[PDB]
């Protein structure tokens, strides 16, 4: 597949796409995501980050992790970072959203009604361009049985299990996600315990998120600072001001001297479970 | 000072300074470890990092803060990244050390008939370097009455303050540490929560190492597997064996198509404590 | 024969034989294991050596014996060099092993149910490929009737006896064996004392393997890190983590010049037992 | 040093050293043994070996170690390899060895009155070589206090540890060995389980000798037919006549296709007590 991503298939009537910041090659390849850096920004607000382990000979067992891109002065439906059914409408805010963004969505979550009331309304559209509405939804019900467990292939590896806490509520919530939800959040999230082999490889002793009944939160007020590089960047004539934290300084106070040492930035990686690996 | 490390008067009898590695040029600067980076990752066995802190314009806050080099499968007296009074001798080896070393070491812990006895031994030399020996006892007692918090200047700031743990033990045995080691420990693990003015900043939820009455030590088996780039290179006919852990790999595991991601190394800051700044 | 090996007829359906490690050319001649060193290496985890006897003239009694090439880190069923009928599915893990080395391995341990159902489940290829089945069922056959120390010929030589323990449990486990296990296993393993003619020579006083209800075990811990020269190769997307040991060393630890005496490699053969050799 | 062995200094009045195999270039080197490869043959009746210890990567951690020379055969002094106090005289065959031998073993075994009345008898020589008397006694005599344990220097290193055996008879009989004699003895037998650093290497679960209150001896029965191929070669008017084992064999008996494989020689290596190497 040239384009792995769920929200590739996106565009207006007449599309020239969106994509203030356009998607990244990451969709090109399989990474298990299925979504691009500038979607996963945009909608989940998180980025892709590569978690290298060391093994002390020079190579490293790579892995995708996820990028709090929330802040620790955030509350509400503001913190969570991938919705449930019970209220990802609001998190996502697909009232406004683009026709082609809640038809995805909404048969990501698969709700019936929805877009059957989506290609109602589009029936009008449907008389000028009557070729696009059925391949996009081919390819994104594809992605959708690519992603999800059980199908006809159901490409199954036992082996890899992940934990996602030692209650029965988070396991059990997590149980009801959406197939694609699902593995997205298991890709998401590095374990707290790597079990590998005969051996467990201690990541972080500290999760940096939460799973609940509504999804994945930044239940941690982490401090987070990082601006997103793949913005929406559209008009906005609709203000959203916020709370910014700002201190002065003068050359002393930034130690530019400082800076020879190698960089340990504060980023807000999402690790939370453990993830069995047998042999 | 043109060398702010208490270990750079460390010289033999015809002295080319071992120095493996050279000094860094930290030691020329004043960032108040007093240590090169050689010396701290020799016997504290720890390195030195940039902690950066962002606010959303781009000026970070830049911090020094301690970089774990013992990894998790050490038990021991290896775990202790910095002793107290009680087995410094057994955890920085002082046995075999050089003569300039053990002084060094001896005067920064205060325990008078240690260096007697080497004065005494030392004696032999003076015969051939009779003014080496005063010059260095003066720099470096110099150097800990300049990190004493107790001297003429006495130069004091209590607008900053450090919590090393809500328990009664863990600062009642901090404070029995000596004052350079109290120096160091202050000022090479990052605090828990930055309380920076009116507000908090959550650095980390988690704990990476502990203060106990023997000094600081990395309690926690979080897994660690970088390499000193100033290692003692010594030619060592004196032989230490290790249990390495080795994983092998092809191409596809080893996936060099997630290189493009800006890594996230796993690296093991250390972060304890609050960091009370008023205003 | 050209081909003594009974793994030599281990073909996929378009076969350009798997042999990462070519078979080598022992399975031409008849030295009795009827495996050749690629297939006793990868499924028995064992090699071949050439046991020489001298008697003091300069021609030496060849004989062949049993290599092992498990390390003494190991435990549970990866210590079993040859697995009995009790557990020799998990030991030669034969539920992803290719269809032809499932039969193969399964007529040998005559279970009829299993080359039932891989005929059944064969049927489908038979279609394509009808003759390569009956000829590499005969050829396997006729191999094993001729390990058979039972058959119309029965060539059988009373002359050699082979005890295998001074215990009951050991030599009536040891009768329960396949008769191509029995085979491999009387010609693998060192005798512990030749006895030949009128006299003893004492090859070893001391085990290095055990016979047991389960099969030929490398009980005893001896160290052994010798390399498989013919190993599997194939691309592993699965991984196995091991636990390596390393030492470092310089080139004075590193005895160079110890080399000119001729080598003794700690090498691991199987000796048990004792060989009765009357006249 | 040039030459290390004991005895490089034996030569006869007229002195083209009898060497009918010349010393080999081992005594130039400082192994510990302190013997050449034909003193340890011709006296000791055992030869030197390269104990190689893989690791799993191909360097190896090279040790000397002692082959045994004597038959399964031989019974009585001829069985043992090193003699103590008690019978040396008979078991090495004094009687007849040149005088220059006669003095090193008996000041190796420190008894004064043999060579006291050495020198009474070698008077008569004395008017002829005043010179290679006193320089041939401060030679052996430097090389054995260069092995004594205890000396002006001592180089004492006490963190290897060597047993030999768990019983208190063999540890307080080889306490009462010469000093030269215990290092030759504690330096040719390989450790039956090499405890090195946190680990325990297994290299045998057989001993292959035994140490006594007579010296360390060839106890087991084990086969050897080794040639020595520094033997003494002196023309024999006096005729040691020996019980050879000998076998017939065709071509079809003496199998020249299983000479492919690298051969594994039946020898005999010195294997006893536990090596503790504390890291």
């Amino acid at each position: 597949l040239r384009n792995f991503c769920v929200f590739s298939s996106v565009k207006p009537l007449d599309f020239c796409d969106q994509y203030s910041s356009p998607c990244s090659s990451d969709a090109t390849v399989d990474d298990g995501w299925f979504v691009c850096e500038y979607h996963a920004s945009r909608f989940f607000k998180m980025e892709k980050l590569a978690l290298a382990i060391p093994d002390g000979t020079g190579n490293n067992y790579y892995r995708t992790v996820g990028k709090s891109l929330v802040d620790d002065k955030a509350e509400g439906i503001e913190r969570i970072l991938i919705p449930s059914q019970n209220n990802y409408e609001t998190v996502l805010n697909l009232s406004l959203l683009g026709p082609a963004e809640r038809l995805v969505f909404y048969m990501i979550y698969d709700n019936k009604e929805k877009q059957n009331e989506i290609c109602q309304q589009l029936r009008m559209y449907e008389r000028f361009r009557p070729e696009v509405v059925e391949e996009l939804y081919n390819s994104t019900l594809r992605v959708l049985a690519l992603t999800n467990p059980d199908a006809y292939c159901a490409q199954t590896n036992t082996n890899e299990s992940r934990s996602f806490g030692l209650s029965v509520e988070d396991d059990l919530a997590f149980n009801v996600l959406p197939t694609f939800i699902q593995n997205l959040i298991r890709k998401c999230v590095a374990p707290e315990s790597l079990t590998i082999g005969t051996e467990d490889l201690q990541l972080r002793n500290c999760n940096t998120c939460r799973i609940t009944s509504e999804g994945l939160l930044a239940s941690v007020r982490l401090y987070n600072s990082v601006q997103p590089k793949y913005l929406y960047g559209v008009n906005e004539n609709r203000l959203q001001i916020r709370n910014v934290l700002q201190f002065q300084g003068n050359a002393n106070a930034l130690q530019q001297k400082l800076s020879r040492y190698e960089l340990y930035q504060i980023n807000i990686p999402l690790f939370l479970g453990k993830q069995i690996i047998s042999t």
